[PDB]
């Protein structure tokens, strides 16, 4: 085991929405982080689906 | 449905290891991105567990 994975909530998603936008406003982001972008596209996606 | 989620491979992980380090070398990262850090801690974690 390695780290406990905390639950996804609206708070998680509202912050994700601003993170995904912040990175999109950074043309340097694409070069500095590789998987970080896709992880929003999945996390934002799955957080929206697992929404209660 | 929203976006198809691609499989995790070693290539995914080797790049994650460098992304997680790049962000750790950025004291500005912590302020610019909120969930991006934890998503490595989970993705890197789960990619290592789902390793074949």
């Amino acid at each position: 085991g390695s780290k406990e994975k905390p639950k996804p909530t609206p708070d998680y998603l509202m912050q994700l929405m601003n993170d995904k936008k912040l990175m999109s406003s950074l043309p340097n982001f694409s070069g500095i982080f590789t998987h970080l972008e896709r992880l929003l596209d999945e996390e934002i996606s799955r957080v929206r689906k697992d929404m209660y």
